[PDB]
Order: C-alpha cells, then structure tokens, then sequence
C-alpha cells in the first residue's frame, strides 16, 4: 500500500506448510509472526508472517497488494514468498530478518545504547554500507516507476550480515505513532520526512523520495534520532516550508552531509536522482580504509 505508481502470477503456499512460532509484532490491521515454513526453497527455514485482521474491501487490498509485492523482487527489497489464502487469516510470507527493523537495529548500535557487528557505535563504513543498500531499493523502485510514500528507516528491515533491505509489514503507524501526524479521521503524515512540495501541494514523486532518502540519510548518521526531535509537528511542518535544513550529524563527514544537501533541494527538479545519489554512497562504502580514515 505504501507504493504508487508514475492475480494468477502471485505465489500460494498451503497453510500446513506454515507453522507459526510465535508473534513478533502488531498492528491496527493485523499481526506479524515468526514461523517455520516447509518445502518453499530446496527443507525447512524461518519465515515472518503477516496475518490480515479480517473485509471485501480489505480482501481486494491485500489481492493487489500480493500482486505490487510479486512484480518487486530485487536484491535489497525484503522478498515476498507469496500467500495463504486458504482460509482464513489471510496470510503474507515474508523472508525472516534476524535484526528487525533499522531504526531500532541503529539505535542499539549507537553511542546511546556480537556475531555480524563489532562491540561499540557503528563506524563509518558500516554506516555507509547501511546508507548504500537502502539507495539501491529506492534506485530499483524508481526505475520501476514506483513511489514509495514512507521511507524511513522503521519501514527498512536488516538480516543475517547486516542484509539492509527496504520493506515493512504495515505496523510503523502503530509502533512509530510519533513519526506521524494525524491529519484524520483515519489519515497520517510522516511530515518530518517529507518535502516541502509534499506538504504544501500535497505532490508527491520520485523526487520527494530522494527527499525522503536525504531524511534517511540523517536517520543513519544520527542513530536513528527522529529528524526535528527537538521540534511539534506544526514546528516541523514551518522549517520544512520555510527552508531550514536539518543540522549535520555529529558521526557524518562534510562530504555525506553535502550528499544529504543535494537530497534536499527546495525544487524537486534541482536534487540529484537517486541513481546519482546511490552511485556516490556505494563509491564511500567500497573506499579503501586508508581513504575513509581521512573523511571521518
Ligand atoms: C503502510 C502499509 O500498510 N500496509 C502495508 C503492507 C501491506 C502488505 C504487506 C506489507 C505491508 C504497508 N506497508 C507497505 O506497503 N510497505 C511497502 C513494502 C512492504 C513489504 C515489502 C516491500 C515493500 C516495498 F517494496 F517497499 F514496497
């Protein structure tokens, strides 16, 4: 649902085929669980499973959206196994991401806070790294035509190796309800996140997701901190409109931070594309040590 662009092909898994373990999450519209699910890659693996609360009309909703998630598949989008429709709950199958989302994943790894990271703060590279996997989703969903209107790092999830792939299960409104501004009844913003385009004119395209990824960008630098933490959503709303850009992070060199500038051009035709932008934080996570030294 959080995809916008400019029932044969979807996958079906039988319910005896899932075993469900035990909750990892919930939601408004449903909950999460981790489960073992047999035959689905040559025996046996884990799995997290998203069960739909309840319904024609979500029924249809979750039809389509089996359909957007079977057309994603790439390297650093979170991949979707396919359905059980079987019955009821309607259920999602999703691969398993040992860390959970990358804004507590960054959290715990922050000044404030051992088998696939070191003990400490994350260093640079590994910030980098994070930064780099995250661009290329946006690069393949951009190139797919595809905008996504919540990026952030909670709609981000990391696996086994420090994996960082873009992809949620629908429950950042209920866990993150602070990175939201309810315009209502039943409608919330992610404001701090958004460009003033987006705000002011209620726009939203690939451009406000570079935007969105130069907001991202900050996330990851500062540890996960909410952007504008120090600022109400009303405050949030007037810096967005009236040009005030986020500060540079204590742990984000010149260089980064003047990627995060370019993200974050009043005119959506002036910021870079994601492409470039990817292009640049992939050449400082693959920089020898010796070159990454003398940035941070
Ligand atoms: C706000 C919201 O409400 N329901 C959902 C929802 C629906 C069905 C499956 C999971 C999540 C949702 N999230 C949402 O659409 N996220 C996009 C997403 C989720 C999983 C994998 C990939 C991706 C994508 F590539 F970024 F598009």
């Amino acid at each position: 649902s959080s995809l916008s662009p400019t029932d044969a092909c979807v996958h079906h898994i039988k319910r005896r085929d899932i075993v469900l373990k035990w909750e990892l999450g919930e939601g408004a519209f449903g909950k999460v669980f981790l489960a073992e699910c047999h035959n689905l890659l040559p025996d046996k693996m884990l799995v997290a499973v998203k069960a739909l609360k309840e319904s024609e009309s979500a029924r249809q909703d979750f039809q389509r959206e089996a359909e957007l998630l079977t057309m994603l598949q790439h390297q650093h989008i979170v991949r979707f196994f396919g359905v059980c429709t079987e019955g009821r709950p309607l259920l999602m199958v999703f691969e398993y991401m040992r860390h959970g989302d990358l804004n507590r994943f960054l959290r715990s790894h922050g000044p404030d806070a051992g088998e696939d990271v070191a003990p400490g703060p994350l260093g640079l590279g590994q910030l980098l790294a994070v930064a780099s996997q995250v661009a290329a989703g946006m690069v393949y969903l951009a190139g797919l035509h595809f905008v996504h209107r919540d990026l952030a790092t909670r709609n981000c999830l990391v696996g086994q190796g420090l994996v960082v792939k873009i992809g949620d299960f629908g429950m950042s409104r209920d866990i993150y309800s602070t990175d939201y501004y309810r315009v209502g009844g039943r409608t919330m913003l992610p404001i701090r996140w958004m460009p003033p385009e987006s705000i002011l004119y209620r726009k939203f395209t690939t451009e406000s997701d570079v935007w969105s990824f130069g907001v991202v960008l900050w996330e990851i630098f500062t540890y996960g901190k909410q952007p504008w933490y120090q600022l109400s959503n009303t405050e949030a709303i007037d810096c967005i409109t009236q040009g005030r850009e986020l500060e540079r992070p204590r742990a984000c060199p010149p260089e980064v931070y003047a990627i995060m500038r370019g993200c974050w051009q009043r005119e959506p035709q002036q910021r870079h594309s994601i492409k470039d932008v990817h292009a640049r934080l992939q050449a400082l996570a693959q920089a020898p040590p010796v070159y990454l030294d003398v940035l941070g």
